[PDB]
């Protein structure tokens, strides 16, 4: 196995040279592949010369367009704010989940809020051992009647962790770092030999600007920082005057054309303050008024001429976006200001001077100077991490986060080097992690860093606020949607994608406007911030909502999944259904299989609900299974028992009911199914004027009721599909789909020119056929989990958590991001 690592300059080269001797991974082997510039290197990745390198955000940007595709995979953790800790979140979060679901865990947290690591689950008397997370180490549980198990001590705080490594089994002149009682960081640190000083924020970053040698004043360090986003920053010798309005025609030196702090940021607050006349492609590149605005400025890759007048690298060197080029980069940029070619540095500040006392200070968009220290509040806005990237294709992706992690493990020389600064990672990186699977760069550098990226470099063409692109799952939706389009006068317009999912991506992306999904993929919509806009109304029996928008709704109307069991059967509560006999209408239906076993784990610790049932029917389970022992098959033996067809005689709504009567304790199915086949409804003999009173349904509180009280009696009600969209369109959608809707809705005035709620191309295209109205949302001050689910069914599908992960794209489209106001 090899990584072959894409060098941009000599000094780097030599310093990932220097790597390939002194890091020894077993099983993966690093190697060292030279190119002149970051650009050449991102094409040596695409063409397969070279796996990976690492980049600036503003280059992890321009990489992911068409002619390079790579995407970050590998970057260092950061954090916005403080949070509540896993423990005490899962803690709040059960809690408030349904108390008519009784008997679920409520995790067991410490002193310091962390999970202890026995856990144990009260209603079960079963324990286990956690992670720090909370997860289970699977293969722990033990049961009531044994003593609980003994569990690993949870994994020391970096602090702590820091400490004992320095201290390394017995130390003396080093620093070791001084933690407080929660095992952070202390705000001051103190070199136990030098007598040096400096503060570091929660996480032990050191806060830049702040390195106090003995003997004089000790620093002010802010407690509780846990704003660890870089910034960007304009840097100044104190030895001169002007302030941040006054920059027009004096030198500059920037990290480098194509980097976030050396050109986004800056040019992004030169456009808004409008001290560079351009607004739009119109006035040219951007890269053209910035040659205008400055007299002389060194700044690597650029074309204009006075642009690399500057830069100080030799013959073809001079002014790549390379280390060969001695002024590339922030310390270059820094470099730079120091040596006097220029009177103002644009870098980050990770590239700031650790020293409190010095000749630099920070120009301040708001025409002030501050001290170097103060950053935070002197910047020009927060930037994105930077990352590794490779391919999209991933083909390495494995064998290059394998390498780091091991590099990282063994504590290789990974993050310095004697011959300079900055070269393969930025000096300041501490540890290198994995990005979650999916993630992109839209997801990685944040809807608002990629739009402003965009925006440099075109003109950006914002859709209307009066037209609803409408993204659709197949071609039968698509060619339904166009027929729309030629009607709708422009209000609609049409997008395809393959899956509902991949809607959700471009309505996050603004490729899309509005989706229609089905339940299921509701908690991942919700999870990446989408809202319903409007539900899809499915009662029959009262149209009054509909009529008449914004009254109220006696019944929604939505499914109710219910445990159906005969009057005769006495002895059978909720409590006792384990072991007994049960038909599902199918593996994978929500009333009769997701809502029955999510109840079954929260109650039971997790127990498969194949294990948790004596003999049952449930079709899509395997051949061999107590799950198919009740399932008879096709009547006309051909095997198609346990199939998912009609060919099962126990498939569907009317087949989990077939199950109950002739051979089962208990069927999970809507509320619907039973008076649609009793009082003699069904014409087949099994159901020959089969009665309704008959049959009852089990509560989850032990009692029973009369199938007819299935609105107070249930497993759970489902929630009505929702048309879901961005936060910032939901008004407008609303309106649109309204207005609509009062011209080719069931009642609409122009129903002859075309029906919303059916199709000749196919069923159920865009909307449900069976869909009365779209009901606009209301929106309640509650959780939107909570809210748009319904507390009965977000506990009993969900545990009442926001931590499940339905689709791998959760971990993407939750990445959080360093953005500003």
């Amino acid at each position: 196995r090899h990584v072959q690592w894409c060098t941009i300059s000599h000094l780097e080269q030599k310093k990932c040279n220097d790597l390939v001797g002194s890091c020894n991974v077993p099983d993966i082997t690093l190697a060292c592949v030279y190119r002149s510039s970051t650009e050449n290197c991102m094409a040596a990745i695409k063409d397969g010369q070279a796996d990976a390198m690492f980049l600036d955000s503003g280059d992890v940007y321009k990489a992911s367009l068409d002619h390079y595709n790579l995407k970050p995979i590998i970057a260092e953790p950061y954090s916005l704010h403080r949070e509540l800790t896993k423990c005490l979140k899962h803690r709040q979060e059960s809690l408030g989940g349904d108390k008519m679901v009784k008997g679920r865990y409520i995790p067991q947290c410490d002193e310091k809020g962390n999970y202890h690591p026995v856990q144990c689950h009260a209603s079960t008397g079963y324990c286990w051992c956690v992670n720090a997370n909370g997860e289970k180490i699977e293969g722990t549980n033990t049961t009531p009647v044994q003593t609980p198990p003994t569990c690993p001590s949870q994994v020391l705080t970096k602090c702590l962790k820091e400490r004992q490594e320095a201290l390394g089994g017995k130390a003396i002149g080093r620093y070791i770092p001084q933690c407080d009682e929660q095992g952070n960081y202390r705000p001051m640190q103190c070199h136990g030999s030098t007598g040096y000083c400096w503060c570091v924020n929660a996480i032990g970053e050191k806060i830049e600007g702040t390195n106090t040698p003995p003997g004089n004043t000790q620093p002010t360090c802010q407690s509780h920082d846990w704003d660890t986003c870089h910034y960007a920053v304009a840097v100044v010798k104190n030895s001169s005057t002007f302030q941040f309005g006054q920059l027009k025609g004096k030198r500059s030196c920037h990290s480098g054309l194509s980097k976030t702090d050396g050109w986004n940021a800056p040019v992004n607050v030169f456009v808004e303050k409008k001290l560079l006349p351009w607004d739009g492609l119109a006035k040219g590149s951007i890269e053209r008024a910035v040659s205008k605005f400055f007299s002389a400025s060194c700044i690597p890759g650029a074309t204009e001429t006075n642009l690399c007048k500057q830069c100080i690298g030799e013959e073809e060197k001079k002014c790549k976006s390379s280390h060969d080029e001695p002024y590339y980069g922030d310390h270059g940029a820094f470099r730079c200001l120091q040596e006097d070619k220029g009177d103002v540095a644009f870098l980050k500040n990770t590239a700031l001077p650790d020293e409190h006392s010095g000749v630099y200070e920070l120009l301040c968009p708001d025409n002030t100077r501050k001290p170097l220290n103060k950053y935070k509040e002197c910047n020009l806005g927060k930037v994105p991490a930077d990352a590794v990237v490779t391919r999209k294709a991933g083909d390495k992706t494995k064998d290059i986060n394998d390498f780091l992690l091991e590099a990282q493990k063994k504590k290789c020389k990974l993050f310095g080097s004697p011959h300079g600064k900055d070269l393969m990672f930025d000096d300041s990186t501490t540890h290198l992690a994995p990005l979650p699977s999916e993630i992109d760069a839209f997801f990685f550098l944040g809807v608002k860093w990629y739009n402003a990226m965009k925006a440099l470099t075109e003109d950006v063409k914002l859709p209307s606020k009066n037209k609803v692109r409408w993204c659709t799952i197949n071609k039968p939706e698509m060619m339904k949607c166009k027929d729309w389009a030629a009607v709708s006068g422009g209000a609609i317009a049409c997008t395809e994608a393959s899956c509902p999912e991949h809607c959700v991506k471009q309505i996050l992306k603004g490729e899309a406007d509005a989706v229609t999904l089905d339940v299921q993929y509701m908690y991942m919509a919700l999870m990446c911030g989408l809202l319903p806009a409007v539900e899809e109304y499915p009662n029959k029996d009262d149209f009054h909502p509909c009529q008449i928008p914004g009254s109220t709704i006696k019944d929604f109307g939505t499914k109710r999944a219910v445990a159906l069991v005969k009057k005769s059967n006495k002895d059978i509560k909720w409590n006792n259904l384990k072991g007994k006999k049960s038909c599902h209408t199918h593996v994978g239906d929500i009333p009769g299989w997701v809502i029955p076993a999510g109840l079954i784990s929260n109650q039971n610790d997790n127990i498969d609900i194949e294990s948790f049932f004596g003999e049952s029917c449930a079709p899509g389970s395997d051949t061999n299974s107590k799950l198919c022992k009740l399932c008879i098959g096709d009547p006309e033996n051909p095997s198609t028992r346990c199939s998912l067809s009609d060919k099962e005689a126990y498939y569907g709504n009317e087949g989990a009911f077939r199950c109950l009567v002739e051979k089962g304790d208990v069927a999970f199915v809507p509320h619907t199914v039973v008076f649609a086949n009793t009082d003699g409804k069904n014409p087949a003999e099994w159901a020959k004027d089969l009665k309704s009173e008959d049959f009852e349904i089990l509560c989850l509180d032990g009692s029973r009721a009369p199938v007819t009280n299935y609105r107070g009696c249930n497993l759970s009600g489902l929630p009505p599909r929702a048309i879901v969209t961005r936060e910032e369109s939901v008004s407008d959608v609303v309106r649109i789909l309204i207005n609509q809707q009062s011209l080719y809705g069931r009642n609409g005035f122009e129903k002859d020119m075309f029906q919303m709620f059916s199709s000749a191309k196919g069923q159920n295209l865009l909307f449900n056929d069976e869909t009365q109205c779209l009901i606009e949302f209301d929106r309640q001050p509650k959780d939107i989990m909570e809210d748009y689910f319904g507390v009965r069914y977000y506990t009993a599908v969900y545990s009442a958590s926001r931590s499940a992960v339905p689709s791998e794209l959760i971990p993407a489209c939750t990445f959080k991001h360093c953005s500003n106001s």
